[PDB]
């Protein structure tokens, strides 16, 4: 289909013990990945140094799970210049849980994205609708709303560092995956949107991943859709089966 | 005066480069501390492992600057069980900046405190009034309000792990320190409160620190007050002068 380079990203959320991490990393290192894909591992902040010291599988990069733009008087947070100094140059922003529990709004997400962009980070920005939305046939405008908000703060060239993760709020950690057909419908409308609004050229390289209850048995079917470039995986990433998720992008 | 063991705590907020940290840590390690005081260093999450590997001065402990109670689906955050596994067992909670920018309320602070308590952490809980408060002769009830909220969620014995940091919102990072007399007035009313409400025995061991624009030239005068047990230092802790702040509790 000519698609872009696939992305397989691991989001450990707020989980991990130094022991269990050293176990999973060893399983990941011994997995010979054979095709062109970029694997990404998002550990918690405290665990980032440990992951850097043991992660050796070459198709992998470390990303932070969130950050703030600037260093300063922000107790408890971690900024972007701090993460560059530390060699981490990917970050996941506007992930659902942050939009819901620690109140990050579009414009706020949109600002974290512009700045990371500005800081030379590769960014995976999360968008998606809730079930109430979905049920009001509101899924589409919502996604377009968020993407537009991000887009207003970016330059035509900042897109080269952007990756979108469409995670329907109702599929995250629920066991309730979107059928490939639901997933696929949203990815094409977005691609279409980016295409009309930024450049055909941009929509074609944009990796747009699906996330929300994705596992080793469904990743394959998911991948086969033409506008699905990969995944953002939560629960299944705390397991060896992650191997088989990465291989599904083959 | 018989007072309790003093506390000198360093809060680096969201600042530090691996280089500048390795420089400051070396300055701290070579400072022979001679009296009984517990020094505490709060680095950002990413920097905690680096601090653990180099910090060697024995009167020092590492604390996190914030955390959540439980591990789980909380993207971007770091929990307490994660910090125990990692050997970090002190934490700063309800610091002003968190109460203001990332919306942590009394009850929320009060819950983070009970749980950390429950997790065997030493906790430094922050309370304090804003200038509007101060000007409405509202400083006192406010402090009592917050302390009471914390106290409702703790057991008579949880106090042994609690430390209070009174940081007038108007003195943090402002250059505008509370005179020793303002500081002292608040510490005695609190001590009084804890005394009447929890036990005379408890108020007597409680370390209650002052923080807000505290430096090496004022720490001394600050310390001399009878109900002032130490400090919670922000800006001055990113400097060598921190040495002279620790020595002021002598």
């Amino acid at each position: 289909s000519a698609k872009p380079q696939p992305i397989a990203a691991a989001n450990w959320k707020c989980n991990g013990t130094t022991a269990s991490i050293e176990k999973l990393v060893q399983v990941f290192n011994e997995h010979t990945i054979s095709h062109d894909v970029q694997c990404v591992v998002a550990p918690t902040f405290v665990h980032i140094p440990l992951v850097q010291a043991k992660l050796r599988n070459p198709k992998y990069v470390i990303s932070a799970e969130n950050a703030i733009a600037k260093s300063g008087a922000f107790t408890g947070e971690v900024s972007m210049p701090i993460l560059k100094d530390i060699g981490v140059h990917w970050v996941i922003l506007g992930h659902s849980e942050r939009r819901t529990y620690y109140g990050e709004t579009d414009e706020i997400v949109a600002q974290k994205v512009s700045e990371a962009c500005k800081q030379g980070f590769m960014v995976i920005a999360c968008i998606g609708e809730t079930l109430q939305q979905r049920e009001a046939n509101q899924t589409a405008k919502v996604v377009l709303s968020q993407t537009s908000a991000i887009a207003a703060k970016l330059t035509k060239d900042a897109w080269n560092q952007v990756v979108l993760a469409y995670e329907p709020v109702w599929a995250i950690g629920t066991g309730k995956v979107a059928t490939p057909e639901q997933a696929q419908e949203v990815h094409l409308l977005l691609r279409k949107w980016v295409s009309e609004n930024i450049g055909t050229d941009v929509a074609a390289k944009l990796r747009i991943l699906y996330g929300g209850s994705v596992n080793a048995a469904n990743a394959a079917t998911l991948y086969a859709k033409p506008d699905i470039n990969g995944f953002l995986v939560g629960g299944a990433s705390l397991k060896p089966e992650f191997r088989d998720i990465i291989d599904a992008t083959r």
